[PDB]
């Protein structure tokens, strides 16, 4: 009889995670993203409207302007963005 939760399939990325289209939401320090509808806490210009075709819906973790890897503005006032808390799909290779 089982006693260990059921597995949970990790998510991550390909290549600098521009593909990137999962659920993750939270940074490489805990926080969680910022809409990126949302201009609160922070203003800044990767939008829907801007980058069409990125996936740029709810909070979850993305890179659409092609840096190192998904990323996300965070809720906090004090913290503007970070790297989300992904690893790369070939680091279990």
């Amino acid at each position: 009889a089982p006693t260990e939760q059921r597995p949970g399939v990790q998510e991550c990325y390909h290549g600098n995670g521009q593909s990137y289209r999962g659920t993750y939401s939270t940074t490489v320090t805990g926080r969680t993203c910022q809409a990126w509808s949302s201009m609160t806490p922070h203003s800044h210009s990767r939008t829907p409207e801007y980058y069409p075709n990125a996936g740029l819906i709810m909070n979850y973790c993305r890179n659409p302007d092609a840096v190192a890897a998904p990323y996300c503005y965070t809720r906090d006032p004090g913290v503007r963005w970070e790297y989300c808390n992904l690893t790369q799909c070939s680091d279990a290779e």
